[PDB]
């Protein structure tokens, strides 16, 4: 019956021995119990909790350096270190014989790409991805699950990323980790210091499923903006990369091959109606965008771009073409200006240098 | 029906009285009924955690300090106080259980110590971490009454192990819930008592269970966050951090070893000596922990492993010299402000 379809669905997994004892018991249990009573449907549910769980299955890993770093430089521009961490990670996988993992951290301001690196990542190294977000919250049930003695008791989001994904090869993104609660509500941080630890992330079990999980296949990424937040264990069990930001010839190389292109396609505008030059974005990041990030510059862009598609959609003009003398018709008033207060220094003043 | 369960135990009166109770209560009642499964589960609970068996665990000194020395260096005081357990062990004809407490900065191997306790005393192992854990259900059950009932997570060690006398470790005892929902440090309070061990009486078996015997191992971080009553019923065993010698030879004996074997390199292919090993433990992992140093080392054996693969060597040989490019910069420098210094300046040392 439906215990045919539960070791069918076991069949082509290579289950570990306690993880197989426990379904037998509860497949002995099942074969006893009236389908009308509410315990078939409690163990029903447990096996079937116990069989989505991918035991064995592993990911198809992509193990082409050349073919990794196409696909990692495609598709962010600078964050050297996160790329050669990454490339590192492969070669190591490769030279070893099997799939492996790891806890990492990205930190640094606002702006960079720390969740987006995230998704690139996984397509890289043909993994699975998966973001949990821990932005604020205070359930340790998210992370822990509940016991099967109460109604609607689930897993938690580590154990349903499992069987969502079908493998235990995936790329976990947990997002802004160093906002998590902390409050009366509970304290999530410690459940994430028991998920996040290098040596036991083997044996990991949560409270609905009473067997452990073996999650140290796992790429575990965290994502925090500042370091002093996050409790002294985690940031032990973490390895924190740190993600900077971009100086101008960056952030015009990335202007140039990323934001634009992406702007014009979603506004619907081409070259040849609104065009904006290299100078003009020279002119726009240096006038304008000082910051670490590119969501600014981002910004501007579109608001150039919006400006543009406005005047075509009316009768204004049919092509908008930007110079770096009506660059204030659009975005408005420059923000930075002058650097110097003097040209000459007199006999009293000097000029240092300040971080 | 299943005595023999019991025939291969020695149980106590009280809970025989209730499984003779319990298997009458099953025989008057018939299948197809919700108090048959709920009786039947019951007796299989009760007959299937061990009663009187215990493991028959090494008492042999010597054999034990071999064991324990293999697996870690240098935490002293905890071998010293495992190693007066069996002596203690051996001087009362008998088995023995202990409450101890481990706390100290992190990574310094108080979760790690205690599989090779375990090792050394031929115990079985049950770890049960209890970091965040917010409801009483945890550890001590639900009552049979309702439906998907099960007892605590000590219970079902007893079971799982199949004997009295295991080594249970308590991890993150001072990161328990004592928010909201549920209070389980008073649970632990009635468990870790040396006192009430004797009978533990969790919500789903109403027999009560001895738990003298069990060998408690409770790590934390800091004993602040661990309520007076409970800090009054553990021993405290403080596991200090290592100085740069320990690390060092913390470092050639296990870390670089495993690293090795993890990033499948050897000694020809990649060659950390013991100074640049020292030159890496002075101007980078300056903690009391070791995982920072296991994370240098990751990073160098890591780095080394990409440079072959790609093709650009065959050998990588990191020197002194060359250490600057695989870690980065130095997090301490060792150039101090005057090598010679001239009139009016002094070098003092302080704290
Ligand atoms: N080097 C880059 N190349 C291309 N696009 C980038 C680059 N850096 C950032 N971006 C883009 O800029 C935006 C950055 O957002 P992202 O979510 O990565 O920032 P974040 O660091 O996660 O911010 P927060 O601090 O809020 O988490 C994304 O749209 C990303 O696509
Ligand atoms: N003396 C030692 N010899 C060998 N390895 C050690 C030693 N001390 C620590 N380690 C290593 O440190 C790693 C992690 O240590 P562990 O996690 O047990 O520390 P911890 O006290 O649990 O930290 P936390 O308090 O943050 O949980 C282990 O893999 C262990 O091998
Ligand atoms: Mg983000
Ligand atoms: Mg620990």
């Amino acid at each position: 019956a439906i215990e045919e379809k539960f070791r069918e669905r076991l069949k082509e997994l290579v289950v570990p021995k306690h993880v197989m004892d426990v379904v037998d018991e509860e497949l002995s249990k099942l074969g006893l119990l009236d389908n009308h009573s509410s315990e078939f449907n409690v163990t029903r549910n447990y096996l079937d909790w116990l069989t989505s769980i991918p035991w064995g299955k592993y990911s198809n890993e992509n193990l082409d350096l050349a073919r990794a770093q196409a696909v990692l430089e495609e598709d962010h521009y600078g964050m050297e270190d996160v790329k050669k961490r990454i490339l590192e990670f492969i070669a190591v996988s490769q030279l070893r014989g099997s799939t492996q993992g790891k806890i990492l951290c990205f930190y640094g301001p606002p702006g960079v790409g720390k969740t987006s690196i995230a998704r690139s990542i996984a397509r890289a190294l043909n993994r699975e991805y998966f973001r949990f977000s821990v932005g604020g919250m205070t359930d340790v049930a998210e992370i822990k699950g509940h016991r099967r003695t109460y109604v609607g008791a689930m897993p938690g989001k580590i154990i349903q990323c499992l069987k969502k994904t079908k493998t235990e090869n995936p790329l976990i993104l947990i997002d802004e980790v160093d906002k998590i609660g902390r409050g009366y509500q509970g304290d999530p941080s410690s459940a994430l210091l028991e998920l996040l630890d290098p040596e036991q992330n083997a044996n990991f079990l949560d409270h609905y499923l009473d067997v452990p999980v073996d999650l140290s296949k796992v790429l575990f990424i965290c994502t925090a903006n500042v370091t002093d937040t996050i409790p002294e264990p985690l940031r032990d069990r973490m390895e924190m990369i740190n993600v900077s930001g971009y100086v101008a010839q960056e952030k015009l190389a990335i202007a140039e091959r990323y934001l634009v292109p992406q702007a014009r396609a979603l506004c619907g505008l081409d070259e040849s109606k609104a065009k904006l030059s290299s100078d003009v974005l020279t002119l726009l990041i240096k006038q304008y965008c000082r910051e670490s990030g590119v969501r600014n510059l981002q910004k501007q862009v579109e608001k150039v771009l919006r400006k543009s598609a406005y005047k075509i959609v009316s009768g204004e003009a049919e092509s908008v073409e930007v110079t770096p003398e009506n660059l204030q018709d659009f975005v408005g008033k420059p923000v930075f200006t002058v650097e110097r207060m003097y040209d000459v220094t007199p006999p009293g003043v000097v000029m240092g240098l300040a971080w």
